[PDB]
């Protein structure tokens, strides 16, 4: 089967509650073993203890930056970047797990959940999962977030692992 991966998202180290992501690693392989590693923290390092450095309610979360916490961070386990492995899937709706870059072929650890269609991002950006469980707690998330992306409060990565 696809990969399961769990997040539990804290506000200022107080418990919101947990999201489970589905993973496309039949169709994205590469993209999903990337953040499946960093949710399990397997390797020695990954997302737990991150931000979500970028919020704009109606667009999406942006997190996964575990080295500057700022957005100019973040690491594969491939190494500091790698290449779009495809863009078959695209930016349908609410959910939508893809990657954050900076020009082609820079990914890194850096990802968004889109709370609508980002369809103006199809062809720019992997989509490799989608939210499971606890799309109530994204919109929870979306609400600490401004127009310029700056949160209100520290939206962290509490836990995370993988359920398969």
């Amino acid at each position: 089967v696809n990969p399961t991966v769990f997040f539990d998202i804290a506000v200022d180290g107080e418990p919101l509650g947990r999201v489970s992501f589905e993973l496309f690693a039949d169709k994205v392989p590469k993209t999903a073993e990337n953040f499946r590693a960093l949710s399990t923290g397997e390797k020695g390092f990954g997302y737990k203890g991150s931000c979500f450095h970028r919020i704009i309610p109606g667009f999406m979360c942006q997190g996964g930056d575990f080295t500057r916490h700022n957005g100019t961070g973040g690491k594969s386990i491939y190494g500091e970047k790698f290449e779009d492995e495809n863009f078959i899937l695209k930016h349908t709706g609410p959910g939508i797990l893809s990657m954050a870059n900076a020009g082609p072929n820079t990914n890194g650890s850096q990802f968004f959940i889109c709370t609508a269609k980002t369809e103006w991002l199809d062809g720019c950006h992997v989509v490799f999962g989608k939210v499971k469980e606890g799309m109530n707690i994204v919109e929870a998330m979306e609400r600490f977030g401004s127009r310029n992306g700056k949160t209100s409060k520290k939206i962290t990565i509490a836990d995370c692992g993988q359920l398969e």
